[PDB]
């Protein structure tokens, strides 16, 4: 699963421009699905099996990123975040744009005091991107207004942990791909690789409309609060297993689905942990609100450094999540 | 109505765990409804009558509460709010958990100065719950992560006012139950006792999907701004009658429905008042946004001390609201 | 001892209005004392035994509470604390008055911003009580200026701990009652159930005047600093035994009395702990200052959440305190 995670996390797919990730997922799934379709927003919907119970597994294919909002007379670019990227994570960083351009992020400040003030209350209004242009006309040919970019950052193994950009949520995508590669479903299994989660759960608010699901399980990251002075009210930690989300700020998981998964994990000796997240949301909200309501839950991968260019997971948690879903859904 | 209000407000039903309330409502409605169903999120839908016009009356069955998010080595619990609970309403209060456990809420602060600082900017990060455990393992067996709780508070009559927890929205549940118990409907009357209003209108955003309603009327509490130095821009007061909601922050009521109700009130000499609420929302928003749009309004019970353990209503307003709905919807 | 603690902690007795508590104590002591008197301030003084050494055991019968200071045109009350009640412990709470009236505590604030300002610097000037009255005349008939109240809160066992209002100092009263029920005194034992400790040690500043005591031991609560981020400079804890008070802000205990009790505890294998308290005072100061000076000490019950409606003690500490006093004073 290491090379699948490397390929998915390094692929380009900020919210709204997820094509490249979608096509990689399809190539990994061919031979392991019975059919697929792509809807009008770009959600990829795959299926395997013909059981009477119908289940969605959802992971989002978009990552946070930036979009160019303006260009000045010297060729520098101004940007707007795409999803929840902190300007502090961009200082001194490089951005890779959809067309392959690399840009360097710099900060304004006409005096040393101004620079101190700006970093104290950093905002995207004080950042700019340098793509090497020498004029506005040159920059507009290179990377015009509306161009999307992501962190220029890739995958590395760090003493047994995996680190990359976009673990949120290419790690959930990898989980679902591996489930389809291995499972003999007892259900009709739908895999939804949904768009634009980071800008408001857009894809998953419609992807279930045309899927006759009885249940929906979102796979996403959660806060691994096991670093120095981490968030004290979060219990989730690396190597504690899949985290069964009781609640975050966007949904309360179905009690029945959580109980089913707890029963599966205890029966098959899969380590797991319970999750309450005090901020944030996942695509389970979109399925709950679809049509007459699809009962939904989230199973989370504990992740350190979420929304940074160096998100970190423990591979044993990812393998245990795959095992849990196969045991819950497979024949 | 008094014993119905006592039973409903004292029942256990924080958002996501409303089963106890749903079951009491079904028992009270036996002999007064033509049929019912429970959907996949837990919304209870009941119906009576067969008229051409189809009307939903909605009340939410959830109350605000707390959920356990972590446990420390000495057996103390940390919590997260479920809905809009202020940490100031929890200090020195007791919490009743689903499994019957009682816990005492305490506040951190290693010096007298830290305690003063903490109460000035109180947050859930500075609260803990003591359930009498002496270790992490004892507490995990007693009240683990993901356990839900509500105020340990019950019903009392205060010189002719009624005071309890969860008037929001067990008083609206009581209104609708009493309408079904009394009414000979001229409409097809659907009663929706919906889940998870306090965590984002979840239940009512789907309960209408499978109900062919021409109108929906939510019954919920509103701010009785008749206490000392109450919110000056709110006009609503106890004993002013049902409050007809023109607007709050989640919906504008249908003008036609409001006009219909005003006509009924004037024809039958029912006291009523108009409402504009400068914060907050109700399930009318969910029905308005269902399918091609269900025209919706809210009729509110004036309530003092909303989201405290001592919410207060005037029984005459409750009786007038029942009268208004029976006159509007009955033969 | 459980039912005695339940009855004493639930009884009504704010400072100045302790009659009901005094009457319960006198009834419990019937058959176990040789005589008693009630002095002009209301202190109850009892005695048993005939030995040469005369020892006072003191506990105060008052608890903190509130008193009505004014009534407005709409029947709402304003209050003043009786003793050290924090306004933060009153928000959303109910008050039980001497005549049985229940009132609900609310807070002023004409805008959402004013409400936020008010809770950041809460004072009794921003609180009011609602007793259900609709006019000043009605409220003055129900609960006029000068009416006293206490928390509407009662006793509950929480996994082997006892929780109630007024552990301070009904637990000390229970200790001394149980000593008198069991002891065969080697001293002449005087029991003083003093009034008005919480408003300045008033009762115990005079109850010793007419008692020819050689020693005085006050029994009162102290801070059990074993909760999350408790007061770091307090060592006392639940289940560490009676706490022998070296000093607090009102007195330094007699070194000879503390040494006597330590010798007893070691001889009879009774668990105990030493106390230094960085704020607060007890009735030991009143006996120390009586006439030519009565050597005095305090033995404290570790208590969590002091001056809240949910004070918490460990029953084993209370039993050990009774044992200690019987071994020290009895045949
Ligand atoms: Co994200
Ligand atoms: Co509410
Ligand atoms: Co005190
Ligand atoms: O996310
Ligand atoms: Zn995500
Ligand atoms: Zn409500
Ligand atoms: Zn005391």
């Amino acid at each position: 699963m290491k090379e699948l995670i490397r390929k998915l996390t390094e692929a380009f797919g900020p919210s709204g421009r997820e094509e490249e990730v979608r096509s990689i997922i399809l190539e990994e799934l061919e031979g392991h699905i019975d059919g697929h379709r792509i809807d009008g927003l770009g959600n990829l919907i795959v299926w395997k099996g013909s059981g009477e119970k119908k289940v969605i597994l959802d992971a989002h294919i978009d990552e946070i990123g930036v979009v160019v909002t303006n260009v000045d007379d010297k060729g520098f670019l101004t940007i707007e975040p795409v999803g929840g990227v902190s300007p502090y994570m961009l200082l001194g960083k490089r951005i890779r744009f959809e067309n392959g351009t690399i840009g360097v992020v710099g900060m304004e400040g006409e005096t040393t005091e101004e620079r101190q003030e700006n970093v104290r209350k950093l905002s995207f209004d004080k950042l700019f991107i340098d793509i090497g242009a020498n004029s506005r006309e040159e920059a507009q040919k290179m990377c015009p207004i509306g161009s999307f970019g992501v962190y220029d950052s890739g995958f590395v193994e760090v003493s047994g942990k995996y680190v990359s950009k976009a673990m949120d949520d290419r790690i959930g995508c990898a989980v679902i791909v591996e489930v389809f590669k291995r499972i003999k479903p007892a259900v009709t299994l739908y895999g939804v690789f949904s768009v634009q989660e980071e800008v408001g759960l857009v894809g998953a608010s419609v992807a279930g409309y045309g899927v006759p699901a009885d249940e929906a399980i979102a796979i996403d990251v959660t806060d691994s609060a096991d670093t120095p002075k981490a968030i004290k009210r979060h219990a989730m930690r690396l190597s504690g297993g899949p985290a069964l989300k009781v609640k975050d700020r966007a949904s309360i998981s179905s009690k029945r689905i959580l109980e089913n998964l707890i029963e599966i994990a205890e029966k098959f000796d899969i380590k797991y942990q319970m999750e309450v997240l005090t901020f944030g949301g996942t695509n389970a909200m979109g399925y709950q609100r679809t049509r007459e309501g699809i009962p939904s839950a989230t199973v989370s991968i504990p992740t350190r450094y979420v929304h940074s260019p160096s998100e970190m997971i423990a591979p044993d948690d990812v393998e245990a999540t795959v095992d849990l879903l196969i045991r819950y859904l497979g024949a």
